[PDB]
């Protein structure tokens, strides 16, 4: 009758709880080169990933230039939403307009303005070229770079300086073949699209060509710009909130949560799935149960965010007594997400891209990553140096469950530096390629069989 | 053994303390889904491994 | 015919300097017992402090609360600059309204203003109870902390909650005794004083006796308020600031910069000397040579602050390579200063209580503390915990030598906390007594002339 | 005209203090081998010690057991103050009562005691057998420990139990010689001496001859007790204090002061000089200059004490910055001592042998320890245990300038254990018998002649 542990309740101590430090992958028959494995993976439903990392909507992790460079990288980020509507919205819109096949809205001006006033629109849209527009809307000339830096006299009007037409101009519909050709033909940097009126309709630069060469891995949309993501919370401030980045152009929206096995965070993803859900994807926040991921998925969440409390000394643990070793969690968030199709994002608890391995062939998709980038280049916050070492130095927050209300009241700053994203990314993908060379793993879907082997604290010393 | 035992550290007013403490366990129960405490007595655990205390 | 030290110029190297850790106090012949030893010492020409101790104008040392708590201890504080000139006078103002002799503008009310609106007032002026006057001048009531604190309704008007006329009164010109006597045979704590008219002159309270019995040491002017000094910088806003701290009522007015011997300085010193020179007294700010210190007198101030880069590793003498052991400092403006009884402070470099003992006996007059005071209560700042010690949380400064010129852009705070303000006096006046007695000093003015013994590095070990 | 330290005084430095760590004893022409070395020293003008060394009035370093342990060893102790009078009296009683060339009022019981009267008494007394005497005063017998040892009834009076008359006895007067046959002889360890009436005059033992041989460099006067000093302070307590030591029977008074150039300590010195100059030798308290021991001098003292804030980091050097290095110190003092053949006590400083060697070739005929004493077994405490290492657990201090009125309260105790005394004494006097054979000196006369050498900073690296 009595449990060895205690009392007469066998569920009391429900579970035996793993983390990442308990396992290791065992090898298995291999015909997989290490160089030659595919990291692709499903981040949602309808997004697919190059490489299967993800950056955290943490104040200092994610801003623009994060999300640009993950975008870059194979990856996607996530902004934070510690800021106000308008300027997490004006992020998503500088994330969304680093790049394209084609500028749809191209930045123009009027022959009448002055050229400090066009030096204020590039400053504004870091743009330096610009298509004139006069009171008819046709296209008179343009004003670029070039004409701008051999003129002192900053109060001249843009007919005086700019290039008057005609112009190298192209016509809707064109190939990007003959586009580039045109351009290089010409020897321009800039190609307006015009209508059948002679009325401009858009924009084509040999930079875009470039970028692509140069991020050949970069996750687009169809119209080729750069997918991003951003976290909102639950309540009528975060609906507001969703609805303006969904105009600026969001691809995901995560709802970002500290316990999302609640009636409104449920109803929040059921809402927004409703509402907008045809065109970006909603991604539930964080669980740790079975139970949890189950109501999600029925709530119609796009992916799982997973994790409670996963860090060993973490603030969750001690203040709260509330956690969920790592492992264990994702198993049984696999178990009720993967019979649906549904993706899952492993989020915490990751120190070495061992760690990522052990994830993804627990069953998740894709690894969120957060202290591991905080000290990146790309990340949010000034380099400066301190006694010889580099370091990087910088109303919301409103989950009534998160660490920030947990801990004591203080100052916390100056993280470290770590250098450029890049390289990070680079260490974390050869470790990842590695592991799947060892389990002979050709995809992703394929690591996600893998078998661990459970290790003793000796193994640990 | 006999000796001396003595100069415990001073930590502040008791209200402070009082207060943290109930913080953590008001967070508690805002996890397990207890709204009393005849309710957080039916909460479960996790057993946790050696290497979750690293 | 070459100098030991190198090249044939016997000047170049001046002198040979002596720090505090260089020199120790002989005993001497004695008959004076700690207890007995008087240690008061003239600040400047005109006033004479109980205890020979002034804290510094820095922005973590000395506010109104630390300076009321100085001037009562027997000493004086000196304002910090680091505020808006506002800010500045307004401090100046709160330390010489903390109590007098008889309040002689007292905070009055009119019939028709509102308990919330009275009550407003007192958070204003930290005081708990006004007379009341109608537009006709005439004293018709007093409403005090009592009468408020029993009505619930905040709208009611004075007229239906003040103690109405007439009250218990007392024409100008009476002594304290019997103002005491009618206090305390009335019971009551407030006494308005007024004219042959009576129209009211003036308030007296008892709370001014306890002040007064309480701090016997108190540094008081003629009216029975305390003592305050303020720090000024150069320039036209140092001339407006000087100004405004003048009206304010301040005492002392210190052209505080890190390096006096400047036309710019003494000018300053010069004007202030002519213009408000019979009211309030001009110290002069910090030199560290014989030369400094008689242009500073020869411009005319009232006292000479001592003190260029006096610690060992100052930051002026690790980035600039400036610098005068403090000991010799003094030394040398002393014999530029005592011929014309000009008081010399000596500023900086001090650690302990026999510090300030060796710096009075080489000549200095008072001695200004900065870092032993920046944790004490009375000092800017609020309390609190932080990893189970106590800590102290918290367009000007334009003087071109300062120390935060040379110290890198960086974050500073956090300093330790070391209790009240009363038992580190307390420490360091036992130690000046107990020099006092060992040297036979029975005034401050006999331990001027005590000797030193010169020690070597092995009496440092 | 300047002073190259400052200012215009050339006294206001009077001089450069040398510590013991800034100098060393050079070799010197010699003869002598250290086992044949004289380490014989004169305390006062009419005490010569064996050893020179004594030991300080500190309650954690004197009390009686030390005291009969250093003068066994061939030096002295000196009985702290920090104790009723009664109790130092007492003390000193202890001491005296020791040993003894002929016990001279030996404690005698009745016939009517019973047995447990007699052990209460040897307890008191720390004694063990007792000569018997009626009420006439007769001898009648004598009860020692091996009567009562096989008595179970401790009821029974001493007439049944106690060897009766006829005793062995002598008359007064007796040589030693005779004495011991007559004890051997009969195989007692008790020999009654009486007078020609035959009543009891005295005791001779076998134990006291034992200890003669035990102990050959014992300091003793001319009855072969052990000679022992106590300290005063100053004012009436303190005379009625010294008046009941001098009844008690010590031999050395020291006025013991942080500060002896004090019109109060002369004067004090010069009363006990008057009265009880002819029986007792009265030592000066603590200088360090010339001036003052040449006041102690002329106030008639037999010995001075030099040292005011010897130690490096010494509390008086830390608060009240008060201080003289001890080599210089004793120079000076002797100086001023040495023409009136005073001798000069070193108190304070000393941390080797090489530091005994050091001050009394410095000039000083004796040399005071403290701290090298506190752990030894002999020194007040209890020994106990703790965390594996051994450590010695244990109204008046009315010195205005003592350490104790400097520090503040707080928790001091558990000195560790450092063993017997016997063997940290023989280490300093082999240190001190080694320099006194590197300088060729037979005596301590001549080692008071040796030459230092002084060393730089880099010789202590
Ligand atoms: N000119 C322009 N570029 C835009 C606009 N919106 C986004 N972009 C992007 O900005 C990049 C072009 O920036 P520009 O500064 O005009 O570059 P450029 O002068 O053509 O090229 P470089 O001389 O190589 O810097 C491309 O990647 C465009 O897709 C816009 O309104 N105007
Ligand atoms: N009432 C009053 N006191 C003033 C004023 N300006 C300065 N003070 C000083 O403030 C003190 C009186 O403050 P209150 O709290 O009003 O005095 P109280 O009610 O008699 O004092 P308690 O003993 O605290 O009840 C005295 O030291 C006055 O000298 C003023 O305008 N009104
Ligand atoms: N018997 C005795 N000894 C005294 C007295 N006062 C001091 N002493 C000293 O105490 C020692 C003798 O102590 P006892 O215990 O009687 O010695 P004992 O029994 O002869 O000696 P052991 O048996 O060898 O220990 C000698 O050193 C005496 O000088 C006294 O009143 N009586
Ligand atoms: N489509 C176009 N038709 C005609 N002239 C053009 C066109 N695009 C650019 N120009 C003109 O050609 C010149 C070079 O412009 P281009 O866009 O190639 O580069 P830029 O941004 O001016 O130069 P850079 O980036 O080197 O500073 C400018 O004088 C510009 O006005
Ligand atoms: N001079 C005066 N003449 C008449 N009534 C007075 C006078 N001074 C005070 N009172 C009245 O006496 C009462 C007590 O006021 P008092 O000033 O003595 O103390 P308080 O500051 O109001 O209260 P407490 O200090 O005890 O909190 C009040 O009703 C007040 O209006
Ligand atoms: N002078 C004496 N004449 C005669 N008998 C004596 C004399 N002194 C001691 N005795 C006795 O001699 C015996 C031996 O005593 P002794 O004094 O030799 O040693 P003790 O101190 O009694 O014993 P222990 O052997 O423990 O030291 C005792 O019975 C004692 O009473
Ligand atoms: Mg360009
Ligand atoms: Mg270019
Ligand atoms: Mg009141
Ligand atoms: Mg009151
Ligand atoms: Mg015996
Ligand atoms: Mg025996």
């Amino acid at each position: 009758v009595p449990v060895p542990t205690g009392g007469d309740d066998p569920t009391k101590v429900a579970m035996l709880g793993l983390t990442f430090d308990d396992v290791l992958l065992l090898p298995a028959a291999s015909d997989v080169v290490p160089a030659t494995a595919d990291t692709s993976s499903q981040l949602t439903k309808r997004i697919r990933l190059r490489v299967p990392l993800v950056s955290s909507a943490m104040d200092t992790v994610t801003e623009s230039r994060m999300a640009i460079a993950m975008a870059r990288a194979g990856g996607m980020g996530v902004l934070h939403r510690n800021l106000p509507v308008a300027e997490q919205a004006g992020q998503v819109e500088t994330v969304k307009r680093s790049e394209a096949g084609m500028v749809t809205d191209p930045v123009t001006c009027s022959p009448d303005n002055t050229l400090a006033e066009v030096d204020a629109m590039c400053a504004r849209f870091r743009i330096s070229g610009l298509p004139v527009v006069d009171d008819t809307g046709e296209l008179v000339g343009i004003i670029t770079n070039r004409d701008m830096r051999f003129e002192v006299d900053q109060s001249k009007p843009v007919s005086e300086v700019m290039t008057k037409a005609p112009l190298i101009t192209a016509k809707e519909g064109v190939s990007a073949e003959a586009a580039l050709g045109l351009l290089r033909r010409h020897k321009i940097e800039k190609l307006p699209i015009v209508d059948g009126h002679g009325k401009l309709t858009g924009l084509i630069t040999v930079k875009d060509f470039v970028k692509t060469e140069q991020f050949p891995l970069s996750t687009k949309d169809s119209d080729g710009r750069l997918l991003v993501g951003a976290a909102v919370g639950v309540g009528d401030d975060a609906w507001t909130r969703a609805m303006t980045l969904v105009d600026a152009g969001v691809d995901v929206l995560i709802v970002d949560t500290a316990h999302a096995h609640n009636r409104g965070v449920l109803d929040m993803v059921s809402r927004l799935k409703q509402a907008v859900g045809e065109r970006v994807d909603v991604v539930g926040g964080n669980v740790a149960t079975r139970a949890a991921a189950a109501a999600l998925v029925e709530a119609g969440a796009d992916a799982v965010k997973v994790g409670v409390g996963p860090g060993s000394i973490c603030t969750t643990r001690v203040v709260a007594g509330v956690g969920a070793p790592q492992i264990t969690a994702i198993l049984e968030a696999v178990a009720a997400c993967k019979p649906y199709g549904v993706p899952v994002i492993a989020d915490g608890g990751l120190q070495y891209s061992g760690d990522i391995a052990k994830a993804l062939a627990a069953g998740a998709s894709t690894a969120m990553l957060g202290s591991l980038l905080a000290g990146t280049a790309e990340s949010p916050g000034e380099l400066i140096f301190v006694n010889g070492k580099q370091f990087k130095s910088y109303y919301f927050q409103d989950d009534v469950l998160s660490e920030d209300k947990l801990v004591p009241e203080g100052i916390e700053g100056r993280v470290p530096f770590r250098g450029p994203l890049g390289t990070v990314i680079h260490q974390l993908t050869g470790g990842l390629r590695a592991a799947m060379g060892y389990t002979g793993s050709a995809t992703i879907e394929q690591l996600q069989q893998a078998q661990f082997v459970q290790i003793t604290a000796a193994g640990l010393k």
